[PDB]
């Protein structure tokens, strides 16, 4: 009870899913494909977080 | 009871899933594919975290 | 209790799963293929953690 | 109870899975293929911990 | 109770698996192939440890 | 396809069910409890049919 | 197709459900009691049907 | 295809079930008791069918 | 093909169930008690079928 | 392919089950007790079938 005594940080209760006909076709040449990521929960405290982060190319 | 008598960091409780019927035709040539994570907790302090991060190519 | 009596870091507690029918038909040529990764937790303090991290490349 | 008297890291409690009928038909050239990894449990504390991660190549 | 009387890191309690039928044709060349790897634990403390880490090669 | 060639008479496709905490005290005397009873599918052609009849008693 | 190709007669096809706390005190004393019965299909072509009829008695 | 090429008469495809924490205190003295009946399918022609017909008594 | 070349008559096709915690003190008398049945089928074509009846007596 | 080339009557596919923690104190005097069936297919034609009929007594 000095940094808490229930101390939930990333939360997410409760949830349901339904789906039912579904079709994907998924074509790529050089970058990435993310299809499907459903239940997720994230804290950063001080380093940098992230979720799902598309990204093409970096040139320099 | 100095830091938490009950501390949960990445935390979802409870889901249900339903997907019926799926077709899926994925073709890469130089890239990545990710499809399907569900269920998923995280927590980072000072660590650079992520999920399903996207990226296609780097050059420099 | 110094630290915490109960201390329940990358948490899930219940999930139930249905996918009745699927196809799928994966082709690559250079690049990397995951599919189905469900139940995952994940706790990092300092260091880089990630999940599922797609890339097609990296040239310098 | 000075680091915790129950101290449960990376956890996922209960999970029930239903997948009926499947094609998989997979072709690879040069890269990599992971399918399926179902229940997975992760903490790091300062090492770089990855799960699934999918990458194409690396020139330098 | 020092470093924690109870302390289970790596921890999934129960899973049930369902799987009814499955075709499943797989062919490369030069890479590598991982289908199914289900029930896992993991705890890093300073290692890099991973988890079913797919790539395709590495030139330098 | 004289009666029907796809003929699907009592159908719920697709359900998923959350409930989360729960506490149910039950005191009968002289009469029956139902409680749950989720997923039902019911056809009748001539005989009558109930789902769930609730009565407390018939007297003549 | 002369009684019909597809004939879908009693259907409901996607539900999800969450209910997240309860309290349930129940008591009788000569009566019946029915409390949850979430996914029903019904046809009855000719016959009595009925769904969760309550009824406390029946003098003659 | 004269009485159906395909014909499912008492059908639920898919559900999923979450229901994390319960308590049931249940006492009859005369009465039945029926509790939890998840998955269920039903049919009848020209008998009397039913489900979880909850009745105290009978006097006649 | 001429009463049915699939003829599927009593059918659920996929579920999963969660329950975590469950307390359940049961006491009865003269009654009887049914708590749980999970996974059910049934097709009556003329008798008289049932599911889970709950009665308490019967006196004449 | 005269009364049905497939004929599948009573069928429960894919159930899996999870149910982690359970106390059940079970107390009777002059009655009957039942408590878990899971798995559970039934056809009847023209007897009377039943599954989990409970009942207190019968006085005539």
């Amino acid at each position: 009870l000095y940094v808490g005594s229930k101390t939930k940080e990333g939360v997410v209760h409760g949830v349901a899913t339904v789906a039912e006909k579904t079709k994907e076709q998924v074509t790529n040449v050089g970058g990435a494909v993310v299809t499907g990521v459903t239940a997720v929960a994230q804290k950063t405290v001080e380093g940098a977080g992230s979720i799902a982060a598309a990204t093409g190319f970096v040139k320099k």
